[PDB]
């Protein structure tokens, strides 16, 4: 699990991008994370699932 404001790696297409978690939600027995991709337009902000997130380090 991840927290609001946490720096994470987020998978988009084929690879992982530096990202920040903006919002956390739980619905239909699953966690979703609204992320912002660091150094990218706000327009790319999106909801992603747990299996597309990676902790740093």
């Amino acid at each position: 699990h991840f927290e609001e404001g946490e720096r994470v790696l987020a998978k988009h297409s084929d690879c992982f991008y530096e990202a920040k978690v903006l919002k956390v939600e739980f619905k239909d027995n699953e966690w979703k994370y609204f992320v912002h991709y660091i150094g990218w337009n706000k327009s790319w902000d999106e909801w992603i699932r747990l299996d597309c997130l990676l902790k740093h380090s």
